[PDB]
């Protein structure tokens, strides 16, 4: 719920949205109305190999809960993913920081890992001086 996120998602185009559109399909695996609830949200996040807290499941949605329905949609999730990208970069943040690049392999598959390994590099120093 910040400008840094809304500003990022705003830049995203159909090309990028398309990738997310397919993700939701798997993310809502089991859901009745193809929605992302806390029940599944916890399995999808833990599927990557994490053991976060139960409260986080709700807090995560609360952040993107505008309609106050209690579920994350394609539009809501759009903002969530934006935060993910700016979650690992921060560094030092609890023992579970979901990432858009990491979660990808979860939906796309294991091949996604071998396909791209940019995360491994991790570098960003302009060095002005
Ligand atoms: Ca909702």
């Amino acid at each position: 719920g910040d400008d840094i996120y809304k500003a990022a998602v705003e830049q995203l185009t159909e090309e990028q949205k398309n990738e997310f559109k397919a993700a939701f399909d798997i993310f809502v695996l089991g859901a009745e109305d193809g929605c992302i609830s806390t029940k599944e949200l916890g399995k999808v996040m833990r599927m990557l190999g994490q053991n976060p807290t139960p409260e986080e499941l709700q807090e995560m949605i609360d952040e993107v809960d505008e309609d106050g329905s209690g579920t994350v949609d394609f539009d809501e999730f759009l903002v969530m993913m934006v935060r993910c990208m700016k979650d690992d970069s921060k560094g030092a943040g609890a023992g579970v920081r979901i990432s858009a690049d990491a979660m990808m392999q979860a939906l796309l598959g294991a091949r996604a890992k071998e396909s791209l390994d940019l995360r491994a590099h991790l570098k960003q120093v302009k060095k002005e001086d």
